């Protein structure tokens, strides 16, 4: 058991543990307690034996415009606290729930994803798009932030690093011809942007004839040894992400953003 | 010299090592002893002073459907000990003899290839391929296996993490065009599919061509540099790839599939 | 302040520190003081608080052809001495410059680069081409040489390991469509040969206009962290890279081509 | 430049910052809040340009008793994410990543997290042989924290670090001895930490003279690159492998 | 669970996995087969959910006097495949991946490949100050094995170690204290190896008392995880590196 | 073979590849062409098929005191670029690589780069107790040289190391031995280094009777792998963030 949230759904079927952003209307944004969710969800999956693959799923025209700017409120006894509190904490947990998870990881792509949510996309196994005109945009110039979720490693890992380097430094998407050029998408589903219910329930059905036949603790074990070639990597880029954004907040610029 | 095997042959011109699968009727599968037979004929390769480039070409239609199951036979005191000398001894074995090598390891893919096979495909610093109907395939997810030969780490080095996972996770094919777009395939020859033998001759022609007036010491030097950047990850993901499939076989799984 | 250097200009604009190689008539050819003092307007540009981007443009068909031969001379106790002094300390210096930089550096590649020129446009963050006939020649096979400017990690991060084979082992080139194919190109600006003066001021245009509204400590702070993937691996190989070139110019080959 | 702390006072002496733990009554225990203080007050040192080292000091019999177990979420995860998590990454990385000579002026025992602090620091002094690190982590029911699971087998051994850990046992003044981790012990009584704290900086200020400072801090920024990879790895699985020995509820219980 | 073996025997007594070699009169030599005997009695011991403690505890006046040199093949290199390599990757791996706390009772001498396992230990605790172990890998014509590659140097000293291994010169009881891999000597007779396995088992039972048990699991996952990668690296190129030295036949020859 | 230097000698008897500084007048400091000859003799001996032990031996009461400060460019940079970084790297990574067993007969102190050469010996014998190794570099203004960013903490411990080179202390005999830098104290008068040096000579001869060479290289080429990567790295690293201490001017100053 977990508390209900009513911007994150899951369930379960067979193999397969089901996770769904499912508030539309505001662009699936998402709010500090809602990526502390997230990772508590990614806990469940984790822990459940009868799990083999975690797919993440959402809603509407875009896959989450990333972390809810409302959420600032008005208790601390320093700016430095706040931040620890509020960004650094929340941060490194769904960061490292991400890296650690030991379930197959796939993401439907139904739209853009921005920010701290592109980059849990890009820590995905395996991602799958609704069309073309999906993107992921990384805005940590424009927002006087910096790379975060682990994009230090992954973004130049899947993208390469030149063109990392171009996106990050000029505040530009990754769109689909680059996820397409890097096989980032597996597969595209070609259907229209207002389809995402009827997308979601596509993969899932592909998915249920895609596992059968196959030795579904083999799937994790291979995943076991494939994810240690960048562990290491991950998890100090995690803790280094997260300390030196401290200063970005403290100074303030974020806030003038 | 080293005994002869009726299955693999080999030979010396100029600076080239080939090796040669001559067992096209039976798809050029190996058993365990003929993968020993490749790691000893690459230490007299790699210990010939006048060659610098060693070069695997194969037969008929197939590169190699991968180990050959009939193999199994009927003097083991457990399950563990008879797979330790059976699965894991061989493997760690013609894995290193792989990574290790010194010379320019060049591979003539004549038609598909598949498992173990396909690993070593995969160690090779260039690949030419006879057309575009080549494929590798990695099956361990139908076998109930899980990676071998170095594949958790040359998969998502030379094909991207995300491409990887669709493959490996859903015992899916690297087929041509995945090749191309990672650029795993220097040349494609454009021969019809029966044409192995035309193949073979036609790589090692314009290999000649491409030699002069070259310094070769000059290829080995740069090799020993460039084998750097990845070895301690080659040598520490083959010792627990062997060790990690001994559960899996002494498990029955894979005997049942 | 620094020495004028004929062959080299600096200027800065605002927030970009802009070297030019402005020696067409000998295609940018450089000598060894002049790799050192590119070494030096990197210091200068690095301690720069107001500098964020150091842009390298060049002039004429050439980017550069690489080491100037005539160089030569006609004074130290050994050949060793001599070599220690000539090419291991200028080239371990100029990498380091290139490898540490903490502003971004963008190269813009008017035509092609050859050799240690060559490397270093590739240990640059991005590269802008003026058009596609643009390429990079590694000719150390023929040369006699080895890796040298860190080529040893960036070739094969870059544009892949089989590729860099297959370049390096049989001294081709990386042709524009190489280039593309691996996103090392960030634009391609479509411009005649000749224009390397007009691709030069577009290029600085276009940069005035992507840094609006950029939070530019943002872009330094994302590099620092992308910088950690693999400067480890860079400086390793700058170290090893210098020292084993040795015994190709003191065995006397390189002298010989 | 930064708020009060009645447990914590900071001044700067020329090179020196020196960070002063001032509650000797409570042993020097240490709220969350106080760590992050700790982190905050190693930031301002560290952004100072007259400062080369930074000297932690402290007073009475203990060093620190460590974190103080007498010191609105939706759940218990996201209590223990805002409570334990944030604040040791936080503090545990402004050790790591400090980029001032580090001193530590060991007055008494050690305990936990403060103990991990202790390990952190470049160098070490001790008032006496009667000084211990001890890592109650097994009693508690917890793990490795503040980059313990690096820094201890780093400097005193792997063998030694399984024994202490693994069994709850005191890291003694003659382990650190032997493995060179206090590089001089005062011997003077333990009723005055102020005379040890004064003596030490008495002795730093004869060492310096002559020296170029900014060679020590451009030896331990080289230095540092030996461990700097392992420690912040080690920082984010420590905080994060943690919380389900928190959640599980077994440390409330010990 | 497992066939039997004459000469090790195993038995669980609470969170306790006891492996004991039982074979004195050939100073517990063991062959090939009981390398990957004792392999398998890890993997028992650590799929055990009750087993917190792995115990290697040995009988008479040496722990291990290694491989027994009195203990089909298409070639030379198909033979030593099959024979050497194949059960050192694999009983040096299970040592290597082992998540209980592995704690040897070194009741004398141990040489060659049982003396690399040895070094593999979490914790070694020694009968007397007779103890010594002999890595004689010079004068048999091989190389390292059993992961010493790494082992030796991070718990003995880089310097130590080519003293030792160059030179074929023992590790003994003072080298072993200085550098603090024996965490306690007993300081019994030889002659009664029997009574020291008890004594040091009583002691592990006081000393657990009051412990959260999967504290010190959770703590050994992290610790492991400093130096994991350098041993799987080096059991690899260790063995593939040996067969030179088997199929020259040097070895055969000493 | 190579040219003659009055200052370095070097001989070869049956497996020894020996090489001797004999200027006892000057204490053996040596110049850049003298640290760049040292290089080109260990390639020498790499390169000798016959060769498995390189011993570096000096003469009167010193063992080397270093950089010889006694001892045409466009810029500043340039010219230290040719004179101090060309010359760092290149003996720096001839000690790194070298695979034959480098042994250090240590007749008396050394300082700076000289003792950093030392530092990365495999096995060192000390003449007596009097030996010392210093590290000038906070006094000179200047940082690590010659691989001492590893060696140092790796060999005597980061705390150690941190008092020693922060403060321009000596790491003296107590401390090499309580380390094991030292593999053997001889114990002779530190007036004759000659008799040392073929006492030295005469007990190696003994070690290695009985011994197949080959595996001493073997086992070499496997341990140092361990750190190869951090030495290549700290290399490239310490030479050229030396130059702006250089540039600075601050170092010849001092």
């Amino acid at each position: 058991e977990i508390r209900q949230n009513e911007k994150i759904s899951y369930r379960i079927e067979g193999p397969f543990f089901i996770i769904h952003l499912i508030n539309p209307d505001n662009l699936n944004a998402l709010e500090g307690e809602d990526y502390i969710y997230l990772g508590e969800l990614l806990e469940l999956a984790d822990r459940n034996r009868d799990v083999y693959f975690t797919i993440i799923q959402s809603s509407g025209r875009f896959f989450s415009s990333g972390a809810d700017f409302k959420g600032i409120a008005k208790k601390y006894p320093s700016e430095t606290s706040k931040w620890v509190s509020n960004f650094v904490a929340r941060n490194v947990y769904v960061t490292d729930a991400f890296i650690k998870h030991s379930k197959v990881l796939i993401c439907c792509l139904n739209g853009p994803a921005i920010g701290l949510s592109a980059a849990l996309v890009a820590l995905c196994d395996i991602v799958y798009s609704i069309n073309d005109k999906v993107y992921l945009l990384y805005p940590f110039a424009n927002l006087g932030l910096i790379t975060e979720g682990g994009t230090t490693v992954s973004l130049p890992l899947k993208f390469g690093t030149n063109t990392t380097y171009e996106c990050l430094m000029f505040n530009k998407p990754f769109k689909y011809d680059i996820m397409c050029e890097n096989g980032f998408i597996s597969k595209n589903f070609n259907m229209p942007s207002s389809n995402a219910e009827a997308f979601n329930a596509k993969v899932l059905e592909e998915l249920r004839e895609k596992v059968k036949g196959l030795y579904l603790p083999s799937c994790l074990g291979m995943k076991k040894l494939l994810k240690s070639n960048h562990i290491d990597a991950f998890n100090k880029a995690n803790s280094v992400e997260v300390n030196e954004s401290l200063k970005y907040w403290v100074d303030g610029e974020p806030l003038k953003r």
